[PDB]
């Protein structure tokens, strides 16, 4: 029945604001869930509503997909989503990104984060994803394979769409917001990382570190949606400054980043309308 | 009750077909189920009728043991394999190695398609896998022993057999077919790997990537029994090349590497008879 | 049920030995079981008897905890650990650990085995942690957030607690005992690893390697204990030396290494008294 979760979200989504036809999906991580307050004709549902959607274990502390006009664009956006550290798997994300293809999106515009493994890529920067490399156990699609969404088998060489990025390095140019590209790599969580694993991950070519974006990069890749995934940088990663890191000093970082994030993306959607 | 699998295994087999003593087991992967055409006095069994041996979610796509004389050898040949990405944990070929063992096989000849991470080993060729770094979550051997089979801890020391790896280069010198050795690296699936995993396992020292193997191995060499395993490359991985990769591209190469696959195994199995 | 299991372990011990209050926790591995014989006023508790407490797979050979006094100081003594391997998943050690903390132990003095990825660090040596680097398949905090015991994302910057460090390292010069400090790499076992993953975990910076510590230092820094971890080093890492792995050789320089490691426990206990 975790199968047909997304048919029944549809149907579900599609009754409570019939003729909406959502031109780009988001998933908004820390700093950006504001973003939802420019939408306007906007409708929100809680996730505990929509059949497949992410609960979080944490009272009071569920999230909301908004369904409006942003900047021209008819968009779907997930005010939260759900992470491999929850404990539900790595296909947390899989019936929500399935849902976003069955809806008509054209594309997922992905947003969370992280932590910088380049120095000079400092806290409050946005970088663009190019690439991944996994370090969660296993991957969304291990289990036998919905060909209803896509092939058994599956390419990742543009996991992280080539003309989406090349769209976005010239809004952020037309811009002046410095705007690098960057190799992302996931964790497990929820700890944050060792000095040491943060070492191993720049000596096997990391750029970027966080506990997401995998799990819903890998279910896109799989049902064909194309991806573009911005982060905000919030930190160092561990051992490279002396910061604490925790939730509380990632959410004063990604604060600062939503600032150019949002320019980045209000322009890119313009150019999109 | 999966512990007991393969005596049930065992005993089905020897009621099927009386008398069978196999020398030699073989997993035929792609490109090289055609192999069982040319044994001969031949019983075939599926899948579905073997208790432990595993079964596709795939309608019309389940395996089947051949037992039979291959150029002068006894030879149980598996035509398909269990794999990790199947979602039946890494154990999915355990209870099949164990079967061989319990049936007196005196080796594994494990077969499988893969990428090279050596550009200068090109689709089309064969490799003699020598070693391996597991990226697959786990091992077949997490959970209690089952001391009937082997020990709670075990050396990889010798995990693909050094004397089997000498005769095998002996056959291939031979007959002049090119067969490097290499490292080979497992990775869960079922996506391709991205072009930064694949410069990771470059980093890391492989020579070969590829969805299967380390199971099958881990649990042969925790039951001792001996194992050559070989790898039709059927691309570069990813990142190293143009190419496409799916399992169409796969199965166009591995079709062209069985030629010179099927004469080194016809070859070293005259060289055992 | 299983996140009351350590206040149910605190009732049960508490009504065991009443007025006991434990100042350091140990976890005691290879070599060091023996340790226990020096405790003074003890008693002894069978895992089996509580809640939460690892029982192994093995007949007779399940573990006990060790109450009373060693060198001045009131202990509380795990002779055995849970282990990932074990296929209780990476939660195995996180209630004992729990169970430490509401005994209101200072710190935890994790001791064990594994093997050396530096030619230099020879068989019998003993080593402090420093960092660890995980290859195990997630973390023990996977899953929903007990907020009793610590937050949802915490640091790992100072998981081996850098002042018991300099304590013990003092000790060591005090003793003339040689005591490097090195990076644990952990692996999931129950195999011992490949040669070419050895070389792995030597070129991502790894010092030793080996199947436990991870899991119960993970669980430690999310309920704020404090750690100290030794080990014993019972081997060169795989294809670093031609001797064959087994728990047999494990335990032959186990037994070595604990002479200079109760060395080091005693002295420094007595520092702490
Ligand atoms: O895994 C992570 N590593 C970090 O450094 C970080 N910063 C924010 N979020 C993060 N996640
Ligand atoms: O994991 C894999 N990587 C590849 O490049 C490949 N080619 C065939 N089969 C393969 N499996
Ligand atoms: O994973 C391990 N690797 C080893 O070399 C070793 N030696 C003891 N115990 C060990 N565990
Ligand atoms: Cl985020
Ligand atoms: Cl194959
Ligand atoms: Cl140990």
């Amino acid at each position: 029945d975790f199968n047909e979760l997304p048919f029944q979200a549809v149907k579900y989504i599609q009754k409570i604001k019939p003729g909406f036809k959502p031109q780009i999906a988001f998933i908004l991580g820390s700093g950006l869930g504001d973003l939802v307050d420019q939408i306007t004709n906007d409708t929100t549902i809680s996730y505990a509503d929509i059949p497949g959607f992410p609960v979080s274990s944490v009272h009071g502390h569920a999230g909301e997909l908004v369904l409006g006009d942003l900047c021209g664009v008819p968009v779907m956006c997930m005010k939260g989503r759900g992470h491999f550290y929850e404990g539900k798997g790595m296909s947390i994300m899989t019936n929500p990104v399935r849902t976003f293809k069955l809806m008509g999106c054209e594309f997922l515009f992905c947003t969370n984060a992280a932590g910088s493994l380049r120095p000079e890529v400092l806290p409050g920067s946005v970088v663009m994803l190019k690439d991944h490399i996994n370090t969660m156990p296993g991957t969304p699609l291990v289990g036998p394979n919905d060909d209803r969404f896509g092939p058994r088998f599956f390419s990742l060489a543009n996991a992280y769409d080539k003309d989406l990025r090349a769209d976005m390095a010239k809004i952020a140019q037309q811009l002046d917001i410095p705007l690098t590209e960057g190799v992302f790599v996931s964790y497990p969580g929820p700890c944050f990382e060792t000095p040491a694993e943060i070492r191993m991950m720049q000596i096997i070519g990391g750029d970027v570190v966080g506990m997401s974006v995998v799990p819903e990069v890998l279910s896109a890749a799989h049902c064909g949606l194309k991806v573009i995934a911005l982060t905000a940088i919030t930190n160092l990663a561990e051992g490279l400054s002396d910061v604490v890191l925790s939730h509380e000093q990632t959410l004063k970082f990604a604060k600062v980043a939503s600032v150019n994030f949002t320019k980045l993306i209000e322009a890119f959607l313009k150019s999109k309308a």
